């Protein structure tokens, strides 16, 4: 597919949160956005087609990536239409924002779609480790590329329809109001099935500012869609561990904020899970197969964290609880996109030194 | 060499601690343990020294690797004199005893003498990340190896010289009693040089039995070891953090016993460190370049951690503090050697997929 493989030599080009924010100082730079997006998500679309070829024959001709496939080719041929037009021209302007709307709601069902051909693989194939690799490699990175191209439409789309928010970016973002939205929904579907749910405590540390409420710059629908899930996973694992008990421990939530780090750690008493076991909620083939359906999932949330070089990490006392770190970038400057790319360094990763007794 | 050739053709025969306990049970297995070391010490001593002939000439032909293969090459030819000499006479078994604590005592200076040849090569060939990895892979088995080969050497030595314990194993382990007493020993260090000291605060939760207090079997020394070196770290930090305060933080320790794990997690205000930079800690190449040379280190802690199937863990809240989380096997059954075997596997690990802006 030439019209691929002309995009796919092009590598895509990673985007810091201070540069997102230059781009919607003002309306103005609606020409800007429009020349850099038409060239950009084609680079983006490209790339991550390229590597779902890579993808072997007995996967790559299952129904549901054939579908998926099918929306990319789609969604690139809708906006090469635009390489030639002119950008003075407001109809052209207006054409384009309407064109990524239609580009994002064509791919709204990826998540489910790609579930699907999981769990088709793991009873058609089986689920071995190595197998599992493969899998979570290429999700992580697949994911990862969608991420990155809904942000970049959602900031078109938002910013220039017709300034304290930037898009979906909050320059002033209040780190402990997010957490305690997101609790805040938590309990409320926690009450409704379980009839009980676990209070919250947030303490802050500003190392730097002390009497400081912490904020930062962020997208805040990201960092709600990783505090949801994990309060959900801690009220339930809570509310179950102590069926026998009448008093429910609280979940508690600390906001520390460093030279380089701002992290978030929320911690629950609801009995633990071994550490054999733990790295399991971040695979896709163990995550398929109430609360079930509300939130996008561990997997996912440890990729919004991963998306401007942060990270998302659990540690539990097999017995006692689980601990969870949120990590994210404290300088603008830092919070760069993470971006998978398609070469020969990636070709060869889809391509018994200790002892047993 | 033909004598390593032969042995390192076997691959080492991990114990579990329930296989050691019943080795020790008497001193009527003094046979038993003369003929099953007699074939296993030559082994394991040879796998590891056709290990380090896979390490490239520039690294081979240094003073610190000869010095150190000499070690192994004479300790081998001492012990496969034994091999034709008769169990049942009762010199040739205090003889071999002699040769397994001249053995042990030749090899006492492997850890400073393999330290020498870390510091030469960042200074004759660079610290660049791919001999980083090369190193780790290479020094985390090579310190594996010689942890088990003295573990080995240490229960026939200590157990028919000429009981609760069980030679270096602890069948009733109070696990409580050791972090206390490695607090102590580094509370001593810490007033005489920074004149304070965090207090400790202990707790258990016994998940099965509320009220019983937390034992297990294990090898004390091992568990001394690397409470020793995090309590050195987590002292240091709390007192140099609160230069301008009066009042320290404490140490806290939670030890947890589950279905499958024994955790034991330490916890300070020390001012954390960030994400970026916590692996440093565990890079041999790192930590090369007061209470400086008093144990063991960090990186062989974790390895005693992962020498039974265990693992040492650090996360941190950079501004606030630092947990660690000692994770070892509750059941003695589960507590089995870890060892590196030299393959095809492990000759090929001797032998750029994301973007940047
Ligand atoms: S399966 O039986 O092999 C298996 C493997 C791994 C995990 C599980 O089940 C779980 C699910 C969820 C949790 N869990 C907690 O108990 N607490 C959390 C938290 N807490 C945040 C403070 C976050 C989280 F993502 C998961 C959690 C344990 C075991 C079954
Ligand atoms: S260097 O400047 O690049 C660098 C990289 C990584 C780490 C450091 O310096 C340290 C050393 C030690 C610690 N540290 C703590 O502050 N607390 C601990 C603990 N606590 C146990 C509860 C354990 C530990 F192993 C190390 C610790 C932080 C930064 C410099
Ligand atoms: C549905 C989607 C998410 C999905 C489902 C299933 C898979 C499975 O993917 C595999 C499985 C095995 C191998 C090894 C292999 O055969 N290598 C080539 C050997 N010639 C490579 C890949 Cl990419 C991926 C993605
Ligand atoms: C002193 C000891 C601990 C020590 C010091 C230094 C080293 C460095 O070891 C390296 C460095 C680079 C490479 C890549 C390479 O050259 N591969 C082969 C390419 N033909 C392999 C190894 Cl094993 C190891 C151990």
């Amino acid at each position: 597919p030439k019209y691929i493989e002309h995009f796919s030599k092009f590598s895509p080009s990673p985007l810091s949160m201070k540069q997102f924010l230059d781009f919607g100082s003002s309306n103005a730079c609606e020409k800007t956005s429009f020349t850099f997006l038409r060239q950009e998500l084609p680079v983006r679309l490209a790339n991550i087609m390229k590597e779902i070829n890579l993808l072997p024959d007995r996967v790559l001709s299952t129904p549901s990536v054939q579908l998926v496939q099918s929306w990319y080719v789609q969604s690139l041929l809708d906006i090469m239409e635009f390489l030639d037009k002119d950008p003075e021209d407001h109809r052209t302007l207006s054409q384009f924002t309407d064109a990524l709307v239609t580009i994002r709601n064509r791919h709204n069902d990826v998540v489910p779609t790609m579930a699907q051909g999981v769990l088709e693989y793991k009873d058609t194939y089986g689920d071995d480790p190595v197998s599992n690799q493969n899998i979570q490699y290429f999700l992580d990175r697949f994911y990862l590329s969608r991420i990155s191209i809904r942000m970049l439409i959602n900031q078109h789309t938002l910013i220039f329809d017709g300034p304290k928010h930037i898009g979906s970016i909050d320059p002033n973002c209040n780190v402990s109001e997010v957490v305690k939205d997101a609790y805040d929904m938590a309990k409320l579907l926690c009450d409704k099935y379980y009839m009980a749910s676990p209070d919250l405590e947030i303490q802050e540390i500003n190392a730097a500012n002390s009497k400081q409420p912490i904020h930062m710059v962020y997208v805040p629908s990201h960092l709600y869609h990783m505090l949801f899930e994990l309060f959900k996973n801690a009220m339930r694992a809570t509310v179950e561990s102590h069926e026998s008990s009448l008093i429910l421990p609280p979940i508690k939530v600390m906001v520390a904020l460093g030279e380089e780090d701002l992290s978030i750690k929320m911690s629950d008493r609801g009995g633990g899970v071994p550490l054999r076991k733990i790295e399991r909620l971040f695979s896709y083939m163990y995550s398929t197969a109430p609360l079930a359906g509300f939130g996008y999932g561990l997997p996912i949330s440890r990729l919004y964290a991963k998306y401007f070089q942060g990270d998302l990490q659990l540690f539990s006392m097999e017995g006692f609880g689980t601990d969870a770190v949120i990590y994210l970038k404290a300088l603008s400057t830092d919070s760069v996109e993470r971006l998978p790319v398609y070469n020969k360094s990636a070709w060869r990763h889809y391509q018994g030194d200790w002892c047993v007794p």
